[PDB]
């Protein structure tokens, strides 16, 4: 087996097509399905998985109780067949932790996962199952990291962490790991303020990442990584058409280099494929809280600052919950062309409807198209009565 | 590995032997059994596993209330190992949708799911696992396939598809595929007059398609599809022994080129081997409602106006619900000769049971013997009052 | 892969060690776990595996109300992982009917089911999991076979079938199969005036089987097989050592030739190694129901009418539940000689336990040691209270 | 495949970072978990997976009552996938007995389980998942072994038994096996004057064993194990840090060749790294209960008598219940040096939890790195009310 390389660009995105859906709260309404949040999907180059935070309980156990709660010494990333819910046993464990991401780089998959006290965390670095690195908290406040896949290049897996605060000037790191060992760390440069949750994708030109500034800003950060020389670079999309949530409304100017003022302290992981005339942005129908989510073709959103959409899809109704969103790729599906997709987290329960006393999600995903197909909603589908 | 030819001829049909049942209704009363409805049987060049569209969701869940419906955003083709139950933990997810075929071709699986709102429906086509090519509705109205295999030779697998009224002139179109790439499609042609859910089997003459006609005819149409140079003929079966569900008594004059009438507006999936002498057919018992099955043996049936059975097999009881039923052959078996088989589709719940709420189905199937086989009747089994 | 041949000798048994137990329906009272009867175990070349005949539904299930009885349509061979429980999720379908044999060929598995109603049974035989043959009853009064595995030499598999009533004169035919097909079949000849249910082993001098005459005799018919020539012979174990169930007490002369008289139309499948003065009978420890289990060693028990026991190892307490017991050996384990296993089927619920509905079992199983093992005793281990 | 050989020194030990953890009680409160004790964790060359004393019931099953019993008939050595729990559909039995070890030799796993009534035991020596070797009682007084992985060099395994009074002189035994059989056995020499449930790890030098002395000492006996010429001696741990389970307060001068007094009668599993100033020790923080874990830096340990901790970590609360304790390695890990690992099991129910009539337990683990980690502690995390 060789390391994948990044040698194609993103096919065209005319609209998306369903890829995924689990379908976890409806089904572990009676079955035993394991609660999770903060999922996503990553390819191996023979199978593609869905991936989450495990809560260490089933949401009928009564352990579901509380699960409202991030960081505990219960939780897992764990990973499942595509479309399958994460059962008790069908889930795999790739580590034990509170925050994670995992890529495969062609020959072995990486997986990363945080734990500890807020003051004292710590990540393992697991290559081919065993671990093989460490890296201790450097600011003793919540070391943490993406929620969504990494990237690999020639087997150099960049991947984005923060330590420090979540409401002010914190201190994000990229590193880049080769078999699971550190070839390098830099700390984060650019115009970006603050820096959460990154989705990152990869094609030719190298890999991008779109991000949460969880302080000022409601436009999204990104970080430009090029694997090879194992250097970055960061902004914010320029566009807008602002896509975290909570956020203002739209303006009719943009903002490059600093965060677009409104709302502070808060925001949601999201994604973005930009790529010139190809640009999609994904975003939460409602400007106030995790509902609906849609896609928004805004050509150049990177860098105009008065681009504004001129096609869109529709994934989940502004009635329905939402929730994380991040992207992934086949690497290792045929053709020219790498073809762009996307999970939605789908939150059910609480803060939002605290007549339960859990919290958990199923996933939707999507892949691109280059047809002009019709469009559906995808709810989450669970009725939250019958779990009283 | 290599594609599969069409190389041999059917097995002499002196009787029906046991193939498969799994007893899912049964079992799922107290098991994590998932809602289906519309299955199949498809084989691997190493395996053959039970298919069907769940609906997201067990029996026992409580969400399994109002799976009489037929489209939802939950439902997925799932398939599961042969005489299993379909179950949350061993069923393995293929694509999402309501409507589907799949087919392996002796290198790989392609798999066709469409999904979404009755205007605006698209069909995903999965190869090896990995989505490949997607098809928009073309008449905005229900955008729909065969529910169960399609059947491939030299890597061409066609499929038949419908989009327009169930219940008027539509739009139907044969798809050509490999690796899951649109080779060609052509509108249909010949004298069948509305095409519904399409069983095929293949042999060295070409690819047969036995469908239903939902509008005016209660005799079976036929499509007869040479894969290499990828055309088709279509007709009625002109036997008098009509093989729709509900249907008139049998004339003694059949109908080759139009629909034969006294019902309207509504039909069963079902099938047929065509095969001179060899011929046999399958129905229903009872000529008002899906209960009952039995296959008979019709000389000709396909060409013959007068032609009467000469031999047949009771499968279901007329007292025991059945439900679709559709054709599949283990191409892959050893022999000179493939060995013709079929499922029964054994339908519980609603609309004929509605003490409960939901509506679901287990599978029995069987292959024919050379040998004259004595006969038993294979009902599905469960008690509905237990589910009260 | 070649097919096996039968090259070695027993290995010399001084004793016997546990070798595989699944506790099924302690754990079955919570958990979902098939009902299941007439169990037995078969080794592949790579594994070993329990199996047995499922009812269809679990133990807690409601439809486990009634399966006292032996024949409906919801039964079917299953296997499962040694030691495992047989469960919804973790069993294996071999093929769908209510009696059954299965063995390897060195090559490839060889599972027989037989279905139907009394009158009109057939026998399906598949052959690497596929269906290969089917045989038709040739006395229309259950066909019925050995409910333990066979046994095969050079890729020919000999089974014993019966035929005809089951409390007088029956037809009884060995046949000879390889790859599935049927190489050829014989009528049953020798002295044994009545057959049921052999429990067979292979090793350098033939295959033996040891059966049950549910006639007139309490003495074992045995039936000893040449799969070269494809010839056998029959008789019964000469020893007053009597181990059908229930039986007479032990004389001190046995029959060689006819049945040994006392008790009649009832009995219990059973087994034996037949091997000089390595010679070991099992049987039940009560004369007058299927309790207790025990394993003798009586030299020459098959030729001396006079022989008794000089060793013994007691495998389920007189105060326990047991019920059908047969042999199996791993003819692919390392070494020079061929160890000697069994197993006891320990049957709970009807008739002997009708506070319950259901009739279902459990597994012991035991191999034979050289060295001479302390002695436990291997009760099913359920609580029957706990069902109510 | 080759046999591994010992060919590396101890990566060396600065911090413990988090490995697997299993949740199992908080599973099994509502999923079909099983019973269990005695837990380890032992590597393949491909895999790693946790191992236990199943005690043949579910912990919602009503058989679980009564589980504080160490001997049942019901108990088998199970194993399963990382950090899963050991579920009833997910676990593999290795062999039937209620004391067990198990270790890979490159080429395939032995696994050892003894089973019997407590004055006629007996062991069974599996090798690639077959019976190969079996080994009477010679004490006739609970023959015992490990607890914990066994540990292998070119082939041989050695293996610590005990059999005799646990309160007294007893008879202990190291066993060589090589493929699963025994190439040499010799009674126990050295200055241990009590040995049990040995705890072993293999590097360069050669195999060491932590063990318990039941009878007078709350320091533990060491075994160090030459796997080459199969010779081995014995003394205890000569530091002063007391690591036995109950056990007197820490004085200032140690016994390397005597127990210290002042328990008798009771102990726990424990284990250490013994390593020059690479030395770690395990311990329960309580001195009088099962109750916290910590690890703590000793340099010189085993040959100090005045040797006290220069660093620690603590691994469990003092105010949350521990349990017996082991040592394994991944010794198939890439790199120059062998990664100390460890687990704790996590006990919760009898006898210290009466509410709830079942003993079991969940695992956490641990391994080394040469970063200086922050700690968090890791409790079981199960609500014991939820059970009631
Ligand atoms: C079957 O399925 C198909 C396929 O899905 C369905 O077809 C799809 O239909 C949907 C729904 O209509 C479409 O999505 C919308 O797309 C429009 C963009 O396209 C329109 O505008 C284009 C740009 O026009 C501008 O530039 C051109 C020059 O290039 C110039 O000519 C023009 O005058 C103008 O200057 C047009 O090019 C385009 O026309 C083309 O396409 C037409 C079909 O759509 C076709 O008919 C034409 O002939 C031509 O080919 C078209 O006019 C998006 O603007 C829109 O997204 C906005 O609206 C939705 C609500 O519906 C909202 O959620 C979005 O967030 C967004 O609106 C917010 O943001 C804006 C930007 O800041 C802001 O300006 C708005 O005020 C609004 O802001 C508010 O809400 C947000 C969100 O809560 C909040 O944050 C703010 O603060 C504020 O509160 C949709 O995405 C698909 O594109 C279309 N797909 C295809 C392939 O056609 C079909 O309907 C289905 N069939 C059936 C029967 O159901
Ligand atoms: C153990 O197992 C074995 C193996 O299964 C069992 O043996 C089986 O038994 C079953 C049940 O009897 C048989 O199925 C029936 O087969 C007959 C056809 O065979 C008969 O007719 C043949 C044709 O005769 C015609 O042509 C010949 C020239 O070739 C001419 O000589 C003759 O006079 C006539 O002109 C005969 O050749 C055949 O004889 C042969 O076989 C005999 C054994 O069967 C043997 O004894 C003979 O010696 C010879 O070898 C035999 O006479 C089917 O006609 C029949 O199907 C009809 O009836 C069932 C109800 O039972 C119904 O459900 C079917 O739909 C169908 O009847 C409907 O359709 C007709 C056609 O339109 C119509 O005319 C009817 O009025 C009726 O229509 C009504 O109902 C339908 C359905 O609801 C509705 O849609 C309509 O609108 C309307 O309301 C059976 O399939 C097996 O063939 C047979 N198998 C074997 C190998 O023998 C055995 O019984 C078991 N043993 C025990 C102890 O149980
Ligand atoms: C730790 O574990 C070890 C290993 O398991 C335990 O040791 C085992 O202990 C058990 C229980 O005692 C033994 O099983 C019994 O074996 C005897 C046979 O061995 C005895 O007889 C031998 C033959 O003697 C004859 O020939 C010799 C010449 O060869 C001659 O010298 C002699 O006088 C006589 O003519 C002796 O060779 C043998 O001695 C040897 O072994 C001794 C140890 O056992 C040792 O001490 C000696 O020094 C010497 O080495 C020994 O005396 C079986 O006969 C017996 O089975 C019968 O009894 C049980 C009930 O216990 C019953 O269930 C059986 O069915 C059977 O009895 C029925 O059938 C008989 C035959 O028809 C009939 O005659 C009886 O009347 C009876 O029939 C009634 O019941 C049946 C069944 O319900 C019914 O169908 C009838 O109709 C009727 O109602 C046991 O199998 C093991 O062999 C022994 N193993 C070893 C390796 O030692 C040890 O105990 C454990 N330790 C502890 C502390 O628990
Ligand atoms: C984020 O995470 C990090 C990483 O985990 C956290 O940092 C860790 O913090 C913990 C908790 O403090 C530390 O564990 C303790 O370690 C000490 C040993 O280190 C101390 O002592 C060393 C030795 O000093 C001696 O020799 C030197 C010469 O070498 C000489 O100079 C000195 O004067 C003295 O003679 C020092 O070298 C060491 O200093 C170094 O490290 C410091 C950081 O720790 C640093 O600040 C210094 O600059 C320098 O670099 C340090 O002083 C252990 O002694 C201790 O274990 C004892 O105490 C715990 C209770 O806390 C107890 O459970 C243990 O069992 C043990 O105490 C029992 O046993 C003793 C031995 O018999 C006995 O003497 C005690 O009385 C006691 O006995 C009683 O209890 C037991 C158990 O119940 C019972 O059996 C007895 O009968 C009796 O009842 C801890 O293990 C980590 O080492 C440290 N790790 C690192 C990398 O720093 C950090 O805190 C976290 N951050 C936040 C914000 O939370
Ligand atoms: C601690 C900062 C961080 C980013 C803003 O908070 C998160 C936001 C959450 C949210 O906004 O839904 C859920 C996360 N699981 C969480 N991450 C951790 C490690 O707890
Ligand atoms: C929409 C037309 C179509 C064919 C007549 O209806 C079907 C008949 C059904 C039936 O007659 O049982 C069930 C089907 N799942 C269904 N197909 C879809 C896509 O909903
Ligand atoms: C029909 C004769 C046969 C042998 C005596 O009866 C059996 C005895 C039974 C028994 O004695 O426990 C159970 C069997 N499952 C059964 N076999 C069939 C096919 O029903
Ligand atoms: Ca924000
Ligand atoms: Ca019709
Ligand atoms: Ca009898
Ligand atoms: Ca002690």
């Amino acid at each position: 087996r060789n390391f994948n390389n990044l040698t194609k660009g993103l096919c065209t995105i005319n609209s998306w097509h369903i890829y995924g859906k689990d379908n976890a709260v409806r089904i572990g309404e009676s079955s035993d399905v394991l609660v999770t949040r903060e999922p996503y999907v990553s390819c191996d180059p023979d199978e593609c998985r869905f991936y989450a935070l495990s809560q260490g309980t089933t949401i009928r156990g009564k352990h579901s109780n509380g699960t409202i709660h991030d960081r505990s010494q219960y939780r897992a990333l764990i990973s499942w067949p595509l479309s399958s819910p994460p059962t008790v046993y069908n889930s795999r464990v790739e580590c034990i932790g509170w925050s994670s991401t995992s890529c495969h780089d062609g020959k072995s998959r990486m997986s990363i996962c945080i734990s500890g006290p807020n003051n004292n965390a710590s990540a393992v670095v697991w290559y081919n199952r065993r671990p093989v690195a460490e890296i201790n908290t450097w600011a003793r406040n919540i070391l943490r990291t993406q929620e969504s896949e990494c990237v690999c290049h020639n087997g150099v897996c960049p991947v984005v962490f923060t330590d420090g605060s979540a409401t002010g000037p914190a201190d994000t790191r990229i590193y880049y790991f080769k078999e699971g060992k550190i070839l390098k760390w830099e700390s984060l440069t650019g115009t970006a303020k603050h820096i959460e949750e990154c989705s990152c994708y990869g094609e030719r030109t190298g890999i991008t990442c779109t991000c949460r500034d969880n302080w000022q800003g409601s436009n999204r950060p990104v970080i430009q990584i090029d694997p090879v020389a194992m250097t970055h670079t960061s902004q914010y999309i320029c566009s807008p058409v602002l896509t975290d949530n909570p956020r203002p409304n739209d303006p009719n100017i943009g903002k490059c280099n600093d965060p677009y003022p409104g709302n502070n302290n808060n925001g949601v992981k999201g994604f973005s494929y930009l790529d010139g005339a190809n640009t999609w942005l994904g975003r939460t129908i409602s400007t106030a809280s995790r509902s609906g989510y849609e896609m928004l073709k805004v050509p150049n959103a990177l860098t105009d600052d008065r681009s504004k959409p001129i096609q869109g899809q529709t994934i989940v109704l502004n009635a329905d919950w939402s929730g994380y969103s991040g992207s992934f790729m086949d690497y290792w599906a045929e053709g020219d062309c790498y073809r762009a997709c996307f999970y939605v987290e789908l939150i059910r329960g609480r803060p939002k409807e605290d007549k339960v006393w859990w919290t958990s999600n199923s996933i939707v995903s999507m892949c691109s198209s280059t047809e002009f197909l019709g469009q559906w909603n995808w709810p989450d589908g669970a009725k939250i009565e019958y779990f009283l």
